[PDB]
């Protein structure tokens, strides 16, 4: 970083790019990419700054040069990891994969009762249902959340937008919240109200939950049990489950110069090739955008050492994102997630819950 420094004194030519990173490995790994490529490109930088807030924000004004028209190629990236930094058909971003929703299950306890791993949602509440007799406690533990919402939402159907306007009290929306709320009046689904769901380990028996990729290591750390990790159930049985996504961009501000933009797109370009890919991957537990990264010798090798990584990855290519809209993080936390925490913990009605989400909602879009 003061390596960066150095490097962009002597520099004349210096190109600012603006990622989502906090600190951490993924930090880390990027300014390590930063540091490589200022090291081949002597007289020009790159100065990777934190931004302080989401694309949707920036876009509202227009802030941020479109990475086409930069001269980025994206042939070689997977499309599906654009949706998000995607506005009127314009990629405004090249994204990172912070996280993959996944099944995380306790393979001792599903041996011990013979049970296979669920690979439909209806296996998987027929499992949690059994387990939770079996063991005498709610085996599915759940983040009462938007998070596990988003899971239920996906795989019944649900889209959150019906030309073009957010809905969050659909059929489908109804049917996630009241799969759920019957889940903890049956007594397969566990409410964990208090820290992450891998800190709660070892209170009472566990099967299985629906949480990030990126808590893999600290579920390793508190299970006193075999780990599992397997694709997320889907409603039909060929293939995996929907799961959430979510991303960190890296994004240019419109302003920049002709020169400062040829040293953007080479730093994109360089961010996007495999080797680039396969290491700051590697480095971190984040799944690559490009299909190139994959047949990377350095990826298929952690893969290869790595199946719940692998696991991970194949995960990745069943992906949605949440709503790219500005308001969505006030949205998800204030008014869903509320919603949510309402008919999980006060018996609230599903669907008064939900219609009294989407009121607040349309307020403070209308706004």
């Amino acid at each position: 970083e003061d390596v960066i420094k150095e490097q962009c004194a002597r520099a004349k030519v210096v190109a600012e790019l603006w990622h989502g990173f906090t600190g951490g490995a993924p930090k880390a790994a990027l300014e390590n990419l930063v540091v490589e490529f200022n090291k081949a490109q002597q007289g020009r930088c790159v100065r990777a700054q934190a931004a302080e807030n989401n694309i949707a924000l920036y876009l509202e004004a227009k802030a941020l040069l479109p990475i086409e028209s930069l001269g980025v190629k994206l042939q070689g990236v997977n499309l599906t990891f654009l949706n998000a930094v995607r506005f009127g058909g314009v990629v405004y971003g090249v994204p990172f994969n912070k996280s993959i929703q996944v099944l995380y299950y306790n393979k001792d306890l599903l041996k011990k009762h013979g049970v296979p791993v669920p690979a439909t949602l209806e296996e998987f509440v027929a499992a949690a249902k059994k387990l939770s007799r079996a063991e005498g406690g709610p085996v599915y533990w759940f983040q009462p959340d938007a998070s596990t919402f988003a899971y239920f939402f996906f795989n019944l159907g649900g889209s959150y937008l019906k030309d073009g306007k957010l809905v969050l009290n659909s059929k489908e929306a109804v049917e996630a919240l009241t799969l759920l709320q019957n889940g903890v009046k049956e007594g397969w689904a566990k409410p964990i109200t208090s820290g992450a769901i891998n800190q709660n380990l070892g209170s009472g028996p566990y099967a299985f939950s629906v949480d990030t990729s990126a808590g893999y290591t600290a579920y390793l750390r508190a299970a006193k049990f075999d780990l599992g990790v397997a694709t997320l159930p889907g409603r039909t049985k060929g293939q995996p489950g929907y799961g959430l996504v979510q991303g960190t961009n890296l994004v240019v501000f419109r302003q920049a110069s002709k020169e400062e933009q040829a040293v953007a797109k080479d730093f994109l370009e360089f961010v996007l090739s495999p080797r680039a890919q396969a290491v700051f991957a590697t480095a971190t537990g984040y799944v690559p955008v490009t299909e190139g990264a994959l047949k990377d010798p350095v990826y298929q090798a952690y893969a290869a050492e790595n199946p719940d990584y692998a696991t991970i990855v194949r995960q990745s290519r069943y992906a949605k994102f949440e709503p790219a809209l500005a308001e969505w993080e006030q949205i998800r936390f204030d008014i869903l997630g509320q919603a949510i925490k309402e008919a999980i913990l006060n018996k609230a009605d599903p669907k008064a819950a939900l219609d009294r989400a989407q009121k607040l909602a349309e307020d403070l879009l209308s706004s």
